[PDB]
């Protein structure tokens, strides 16, 4: 029942961010939701070409650092990677074909393009500091180590994406598929619309900045400063990408929207705290791999878990939801500098 | 049966096109296909932002031009607003899901981004120019002599999206729906793929050119010349969106990707033909309905069915499609300083 031009003519101000009558044209003079449009501008803005970085004196700096070292920087590398690749596509596969404005619609494609651009920035950096990228890439896809921290994820995408298909083909009701009764529910699809979206929020919002500690703390000592460079522009995008998500579920929580919304999310309120509880679970689970072969200075497993508290509660504030983790100071108050 | 991060370890350098396993990791030192690098590269460094073209002079040529030349105009752009909308998504929904070497993944992305730009560029036009942007916007969606092509279009892709879905949930077969027999071919799924591909081949090589030359028309007189400016920008990424879909026919259908489509693009040869006589033919009765109310200098229903049949003749041939009409020069070499 998708179309990529609905021929009815309608209110894009009166429809609602989601499944409502898919967006025929593309018009930005106004807007129901102001906000998008100012992050479409904002990330317009930032646009940058990793390529033009000068990454040249990181080898140097790399192919010096002692081996433990090189693992932990090598690592988080890679689930940067994986974690973008993800990024890349799924934003456009899983939430195009449900949006209903214009302005939302775009913000998603910009989003996702800008994703790409990340993706890229790190294919410059491992062609500059490895004798062949090819090791690194392959190793993503197997070690169950990355796949460990990482689980789950393309798990919440895929189960929205199958049952927006049975929505779309068969529509609403109780259905007969090769002798087996199929149900097809729009309370169900928006409650894993909504499970989606948070799982991305906290994605953006706190498993890649625990992953921008690490970069820095290199930087920190005056090493790997074209990664740092890189890091610093790649963190200025994720903060617009993050207030994306905590506006969309805030929106969708107001009831102002769409009121049977209000009313999922009421009943997805402990389902959408344990994600979070587990997710920041499994960063610390990560920073024992991560610290396998020892740690560093100023950085190792206790210090990373102490911010991976601190930066998931005030994630989950942002978006309504009680603190699981005891009230703390920033436990490294140097990456500040680094961000923003 | 897609995922947005399959689980298993594959050499995308020996993965078709399509319909293959679904791309995994996004890495960019390597590639299949160079082609679609290039492209993504070149497409980058274009970047521009219509916000910063000067068009506050367009408003007084406007309001001064003849009756007729304003009909001229504004149902022009309407036009391209149109195809514009319809091409900054449909991509991503109709490809994404199929494509399975990470060059092309990629590209598909910059390449439908690169379309909301030129969206984002008409709503830049539109409201300085016309006081109420609204009556613009949805005469669009109407309109029944614009949509005397939206359908067609739309109607390609939403029959791939659709089979492609059904594919991704029952596999091939023959299965029961509802008490309906519902017959789920890969063959019959690749032909349809084909056919979005011809269908937007035409739709960038010929459908858009003819726009432009109307735009441009208007610029040779010194009169709308902020929108010529914008058009220079966007006929420029259009080249790049052409080779684009040039390559991918060539290689379906020479058989070095992929014997089946090559089997299949063989066998439904004549319906491809006539596809894109079809497109030449829509063009050419828009061109009639353009200059009802009289022409303007530089241009006429003649001159521009003119323009229509050269330029079909050298988009077919370069797909393998015997040529339908008659071999002649370009009628309006001036066209030449606008773009390439
Ligand atoms: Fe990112
Ligand atoms: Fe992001
Ligand atoms: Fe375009
Ligand atoms: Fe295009
Ligand atoms: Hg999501
Ligand atoms: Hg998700
Ligand atoms: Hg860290
Ligand atoms: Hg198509
Ligand atoms: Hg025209
Ligand atoms: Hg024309
Ligand atoms: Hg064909």
């Amino acid at each position: 029942a998708y179309t990529t031009f609905s021929q009815t003519k309608n209110d894009q101000l009166k429809e609602p961010m989601f499944f409502g009558q898919p967006v025929n044209v593309a018009r930005y003079d106004q807007q129901k939701y102001d906000i998008f449009e100012k992050l479409i501008e904002k990330q317009l803005s930032f646009f940058w070409r990793p390529e033009e970085v000068d990454v040249s004196r990181d080898r140097i700096d790399y192919q010096a650092l002692p081996e433990h070292e090189k693992h932990i920087f090598i690592s988080n590398l890679k689930y940067q990677t994986l974690l973008e690749s993800i990024q890349g596509r799924s934003p456009n596969v899983a939430l195009l074909p449900l949006i209903s404005i214009p302005e939302l619609e775009t913000w998603v494609e910009t989003w996702a393009f800008s994703e790409t651009i990340h993706s890229r920035s790190y294919t410059h950096i491992i062609r500059n500091i490895v004798n062949d990228p090819s090791v690194v890439f392959d190793d993503i896809v197997t070690n169950e180590q990355i796949q460990k921290r990482a689980e789950g994820i393309s798990s919440y995408y895929d189960e929205l994406i199958e049952m927006t298909s049975y929505w779309h083909l068969l529509g609403e009701g109780t259905h007969t598929v090769n002798g087996k009764t199929v149900t097809v529910s729009l309370r169900e699809l928006k409650k894993k619309l909504y499970l989606c979206l948070m799982s991305v929020n906290a994605l953006e919002a706190i498993r890649f900045y625990v992953s921008f500690a690490c970069s820095f703390a290199f930087a920190e000592r005056e090493l790997m400063e074209g990664n740092a460079k890189i890091i610093r522009l790649i963190a200025r995008d994720e903060a617009l990408h993050l207030t994306g998500t905590q506006h969309m579920l805030n929106l969708l929580r107001s009831g102002a929207d769409d009121p049977e919304m209000a009313e999922i999310a009421e009943e997805c309120k402990q389902e959408c705290y344990d994600l979070f509880v587990q997710a920041a679970q499994q960063e610390k689970d990560w920073a024992d791999y991560l610290f396998r072969d020892g740690s560093m200075i100023g950085l190792n497993k206790d210090i990373l878990c102490q911010y991976v508290e601190y930066i998931t509660n005030i994630r989950m504030q942002a978006v309504g939801l009680d603190l699981p983790f005891n009230t703390r100071s920033n436990p490294i108050p140097w990456i500040n500098t680094w961000l923003v």
